[PDB]
């Protein structure tokens, strides 16, 4: 796979390209703008999956299973990433700018999570070459344990994108060395920033689970794959 | 005094605070009903409760923290930790989580409760994750005391931003003793930095399972706030 041979910088530069735009909120009901904004940059983010190295050397099927895994988590890392430089706020879009108070609409708890989040990648000085690779990281590593076949293929499946994710924690490890972090700096920024990943999946979990419907199917996800 | 610490001295600390491996109620009527067997589990769990807390409290850095901050790290972890050890329990017998040495329990046995097979499975491919990595007791100790650490940090003034950098300082610890950890075993360094993410990353599944295991459950048994405080001051 061409994926496995690219070093650090050409893996960043990769990532930086298949950015998606920040879109713009089209005006009201909470939920009715938030979701309008979400279904239009679930669009962007399926081309910007297939622009992952490594990821479309998976199966259709497999490519579905991560993005149905991953798509909340990737839209709400978006978030928190446009939300930094807005201490106290989360920056939907640059015309949807709330702050806690609108969350009173059990939206607050989530709100608070995702403002710790940003508050967190703030004080951390995370970078834009940073970003991108956590959240190719998130999308190739969230579904890959929920796997659910036992095949030959499966297994190579697997074991691609656990390739993947180390070619990404290489990249993660250059950019840091060429920053000028120390070797221990590097490790210990390395598992600051994993670890996040497990708050952004709690995140996601709460969001599904106060939600139990506008979730994309499987078959959805297969469809705008295909096209 | 945790920050003090060296590599060596913690994994010597974390090897020693492990708790017991306790049994399930003898002899209990089988084959089960959901209701007995969420009976037996929830009572291995209660009991499983009382040693967590012994164990936090002799992680490095933990007892640092206010009994607040504690309590709420050990109410955000208390079931990914239930989790990891169930896990490495049952790393030798494929197929099968030894909830207890008298309580081996195939996928089979998971349909019982409604539910309850979807994370029984999450729950193998773990333990076979574990198995494929050949994860070794020093990095469990590591990475259950991570759990305890991290799950509740980002849902906490000076006092307070003081209590984080350290929750933070403590866990940068942790991380040294993983890589120290896996340089002694022989890793490059490359090798070393591939292994720490993907045991982290690991962790991310686990707050998965925990965050499902609570919502089939709720579709009292959870323990309270005050039960946990009670249980850390004594
Ligand atoms: C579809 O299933 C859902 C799961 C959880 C929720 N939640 C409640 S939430 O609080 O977790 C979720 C986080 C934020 O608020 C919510 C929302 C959203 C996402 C998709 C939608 O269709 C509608 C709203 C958000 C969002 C939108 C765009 C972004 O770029 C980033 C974040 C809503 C729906
Ligand atoms: C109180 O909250 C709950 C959260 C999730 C669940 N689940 C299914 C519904 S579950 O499958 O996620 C959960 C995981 C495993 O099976 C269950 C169970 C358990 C834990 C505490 C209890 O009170 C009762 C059962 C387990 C366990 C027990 C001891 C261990 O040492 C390790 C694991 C049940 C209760």
């Amino acid at each position: 796979s061409l994926a496995l041979s690219l070093t650090a910088d050409q893996m960043v530069s990769a990532l930086l390209d298949a950015e998606p735009p920040i879109l713009y909120s089209e005006y009201a009901s909470m939920m009715g703008l938030l979701t309008n904004l979400a279904d239009r940059e679930l669009v962007h983010m399926i081309n910007w999956a297939k622009r992952v190295p490594g990821f479309v050397d998976l199966t259709s099927h497999d490519q579905v299973h991560l993005l149905e895994c991953a798509w909340l988590e990737i839209l709400m890392i978006g978030l928190v990433w446009r939300s930094m430089e807005h201490p106290g706020k989360l920056l939907f879009a640059p015309n949807l700018l709330l702050d806690r108070n609108q969350g009173k609409c059990g939206m607050v708890e989530i709100f608070d999570m995702l403002l710790a989040t940003s508050s967190r990648f703030r004080m951390m000085n995370l970078q834009g070459e940073e970003f991108v690779c956590l959240k190719s990281i998130i999308l190739l590593n969230s579904g890959v344990y929920t796997f659910l076949s036992s095949t030959l293929k499966s297994l190579e499946e697997k074991d691609h994108i656990h390739r993947v994710l180390d070619k990404i924690t290489d990249t993660l490890i250059h950019l840091m060395a060429k920053a000028g972090l120390t070797l221990q700096q590097q490790h210990q920024r390395l598992a600051q920033l994993l670890l996040i990943l497990s708050h952004i999946r709690h995140m996601s979990n709460k969001g599904m689970e106060h939600l139990y419907n506008v979730v994309p199917s499987y078959d959805l996800l297969l469809e705008m794959l295909d096209a």
